[PDB]
């Protein structure tokens, strides 16, 4: 019940968007910190609706959160039907079906033919600290093995996990230990397009660093999100299974930001036939509303004891049938093939900009989850500088795009599947503007 | 739909349930461990609505959750209207005017007149993290304060701030430091109904083991819920509020439990005039919703750099309405007033029952946050056996009732405000009958 078109009726942001913010600046910690101050008041499909009556192109959904489309009418109706029944009873209380019914279509559609179990909790961060519990418990040893340009949370663990000290480490440590870091595979700057070589440096690194038999848990990202769209080579994620089964630790695909369609597989891990011993998701999976997920082999899973996994709001009802909308309006519109399609013109679009703008590095990403690097023409130098004002000047023309990356010179694309083609090519003209204005 | 009365019509669980259950243990991680598997199809007021079609009395509130009902129906309406409108937008994206209406309100309704503010996210684990990230920014100090018998969450930090191993740290560990502990104030196990001098012998601890001036924040919970409903005496937690502002200190009440009305006060720092400099919350803030906050004086909160707080859902647009419903019902429908009188009954009644029963040794708790821990007669040894048979037995009759406590010998009520006197009144009859046959 709202028109799929860009709109600017005011400066960006209007009036009441810089009242609200005032408001904002007054009540809420600095911390908090707000990329673009546009204040929604409705959303769907391809756009977002502000408080001065703009119209906003969403190529962020909510850091890939809206991959279904912001308030999804299956969604919609699902949440509507279940708050009237009940809003919480806690899981582990007294149980309900929803919760059940998601962990089912998890196990049933995450990658491989095995036995599966399934836990729900709220965020993402809290699916994978739940995951590297799930893998101590089970393989009673101590180390989780990490990468280079990863992003897993904002708790003190998940903090440990991630590589990028500003600003999501600095000043609040000390950190959890036994936590490994080793390289990834990022072949614009580290210059090896054959992954099953990265994988051999990185293995080496733990095998005599931290010792195989030491290790729990090693955890990745299939493409590395916040550290800016970097996608390992072919070969190296399979490396990574080979080695965690023949020595008995447990990998875990951390597929937060990658999962449910967001890059033309159903998951990321499918792109290269990898069969993760346990798998985290979240972001995408309730279509907005706060859920998420570690999914695995039974056993493994099942390594905790009876009431060591928990939260009290995990698997909120509303979400699980949230989570039950989105698995079915996924099957039904087809929005893997649809991410295809929106992968392929983003990609034809940003290639056809980088032949004729050397600023661009490299364009990455499948699906809709593509990326573009700044650099001086022909280096590795990043450019954050141009990039921020990039940003800065897309988001003045109504165009609601993100940046990123371990050096922040990456601009990312996450449109959400319900983006109409003509406003994905609105969006893309716009961005093309920009790179000639700046 | 819902009528406001106890219905057994199965066994408890009953046979809808038992094929529901063997479903879960089928497809969910055997961790995730169920307290009572009847499975919930509908609630509301004082009463759970199971798929076998039985009706039961819910004295537990979802773990102190669903304080103003579950689907209270301002909550129903706020979030009806808000999922039409938006799902997520990720508040540190684009924003919008729910999250900053809550921090707002927050700021007003939290104790102390200084200025504040807040930061939201989704569960309470989370809000106490934050509280620690945010007090360690603006010290620049490391060390952590906790207590015996406290219960944080499930995140490695909040494990490392949880007291009991079993099972909620056992085999997840190497854990977050500089976490370090002393004894809180134990009334029933300790002798001491002197706050003040229980504090001296905490705060002797801090200055000798941690030292002062390496202290970023002390955490404690006003009750200590999981830990057994212990309440400590009147001046523990005046005397740390006090020691923390003369040492530069963050004093952070965890009021995740305890906060929203559930006490027979807006938050249970008011019972005795504490003003913390941080105050944690979550659970009753949302009627159900997954929403947590922490909110404090101003210059702490801003400690963290712009950019250093964030979570992807964190104030998710619909548990900010959600928020939004349960303080104006609070408000509206007089509930700190009505946890006043909830309690009253439950003391009462549970005081009678104390009078002619000396298994148990004592009735203790405020407002709708009330216990009673169980032990063998004329001593304070644990009798955890008794407290699983007595739960077991009400759950029988379909009073859904849980325990906690150290020891695990302690039964605690936390029904929802919104359960009607009458249905309050058969909860505790079905208590003093079970006491009487349970033996």
């Amino acid at each position: 019940t709202l028109t799929q078109e860009r709109r600017l009726v005011t400066a960006i942001p209007g009036p009441i968007s810089q009242e609200l913010q005032a408001r904002k600046q007054s009540a809420v910690a600095a911390g908090v910190g707000v990329t673009l101050p546009v204040y929604v008041v409705a959303a769907g499909g391809g756009v977002l609706a502000d408080a001065d009556g703009n119209q906003l192109i969403d190529f962020g959904s909510g850091i890939a959160v809206t991959t279904v489309g912001n308030s999804a009418p299956a969604v919609v109706d699902a949440v509507t039907q279940q708050v009237a029944a009940f809003t919480h009873t806690c899981f582990m209380v007294t149980p309900y079906e929803g919760y059940v019914k998601v962990a089912e279509h998890l196990n049933r559609l995450t990658p491989g033919d095995h036995e599966k179990r399934t836990a729900l909790f709220n965020s993402g961060a809290e699916a994978v600290e739940n995951a590297v519990k799930i893998a101590r418990a089970y393989t009673r040893r101590q180390a989780v093995v990490v990468f280079d340009h990863a992003y897993h949370g904002r708790t003190n663990l998940t903090m440990a996990m991630t590589a990028k000290n500003q600003p999501y480490k600095h000043g609040f440590g000390p950190f959890a230990n036994e936590v490994y870091r080793v390289p990834t595979s990022y072949p614009f700057r580290d210059g090896e397009t054959d992954g099953a070589a990265a994988a051999a440096h990185a293995l080496d690194l733990i095998n005599k660093q931290v010792g195989a038999d030491n290790v729990a848990a090693v955890v990745i990202e299939p493409v590395h999100g916040e550290g800016g769209f970097v996608v390992p080579a072919p070969g190296f994620l399979g490396a990574l299974q080979k080695w965690c089964t023949d020595n008995g630790a447990v990998f875990v695909a951390d597929e937060v930001q990658t999962g449910f369609a967001r890059t033309g597989a159903l998951f990321a891990c499918e792109h290269e036939n990898v069969v993760p011993d346990l798998i985290v998701t979240a972001k995408g999976i309730a279509g907005g509303l706060p859920l998420s997920a570690v999914t695995g082999r039974a056993e493994i899973m099942d390594g905790p004891q009876s009431g060591g996994l928990g939260g009290t709001y995990g698997g909120n009802p509303l979400a699980c049938a949230a989570a039950l909308a989105v698995i079915d309006t996924i099957e039904r519109e087809n929005l893997v093939a649809r991410a295809r399609a929106i992968g392929e013109t983003m990609l034809s679009r940003l290639g056809a900009l980088a032949a004729a703008d050397p600023r661009i590095g490299e364009v990455r990403g499948r699906g809709a989850m593509i990326a573009v690097e700044l650099v001086k023409p022909g280096t590795t130098e990043p450019d954050a500088d141009l990039t921020k004002r990039v940003a800065a000047a897309a988001h003045a023309q109504g165009l609601v795009v993100l940046t990123c990356g371990t050096y922040g010179n990456v601009l990312r694309f996450l449109p959400p599947l319900s983006m109409p083609d003509h406003l994905l090519d609105e969006g893309l003209d716009i961005l093309a503007a920009v790179f000639a204005e700046v």
